[PDB]
């Protein structure tokens, strides 16, 4: 979809979103220090990013976008439409390091690159979760395969989810922190929830554990 190629676009390239939130964990970190906590925290910062983006498309049988001079673009669902999407269970893929494109067996993906994504779009994969449970799993596989400062995009029609509620994990923060996730933007035909990996996991996990009485709440 148009909205997560246009963020992608800012956050990378046009307005520097990712420095922007690198300043903000910075002063955040720093907060925290001056408080006598997190000394020892080391963080991990992107490079600049390269001139060709690496972007997984996970929940979409069609490929909605091909990839292009800027993009290279995996997309990978249960149940493919055409070739063009891979076919995989994006739970029990296994994602490692030590390589840098999709391991297949059998006409099916199973390992996928660690670290090694930009970003990762989820295309109503959390819509097909049966479970809560199953829903965070799906953020720590997305976190496995984002790079640092990386970015975890939803994006969801309001037509195509059930329960008056679309799950875009807009109540777990807390949850979401823990794993080294912090939600960078949050925009409402769509609504579109976009999460950063942040500078330090133990940073975010210290942030989260500042509002555990909030986070509990939301559950």
């Amino acid at each position: 979809i148009k909205w997560a190629i246009d963020y992608i676009t800012k956050y990378f390239f046009t307005e520097g979103i990712y420095l922007q939130k690198r300043q903000r964990e910075q002063r955040l970190l720093e907060s925290y220090r001056a408080e006598g906590k997190l000394g020892e925290v080391q963080c991990r910062l992107m490079e600049e990013p390269p001139d060709r983006l690496h972007v997984l498309d996970v929940g979409s049988c069609f490929n909605p976008f091909s990839s292009a001079p800027h993009l290279e673009v995996t997309a990978l669902d249960l149940c493919p439409a055409t070739e063009d999407v891979l076919q995989a269970d994006f739970l029990k893929v296994e994602v490692v390091p030590g390589i840098r494109e999709p391991e297949l067996e059998e006409g099916s993906v199973r390992r996928l690159p660690a670290s090694h994504y930009e970003c990762v779009i989820f295309s109503l994969l959390l819509e097909y979760m049966p479970s809560a449970e199953q829903r965070l799993q799906c953020c720590l596989q997305a976190y496995d395969l984002l790079l640092p400062e990386g970015i975890l995009v939803l994006i969801t029609p309001d037509s195509q989810h059930v329960g008056k509620n679309a799950h875009l994990m807009k109540n777990w923060r807390y949850s979401l922190a823990r794993i080294g996730l912090l939600r960078v933007r949050f925009e409402k035909h769509i609504s579109c929830m976009v999460f950063r990996k942040a500078i330090s996991r133990e940073l975010s996990q210290h942030w989260a554990s500042i509002h555990r009485e909030e986070g509990m709440c939301e559950e």
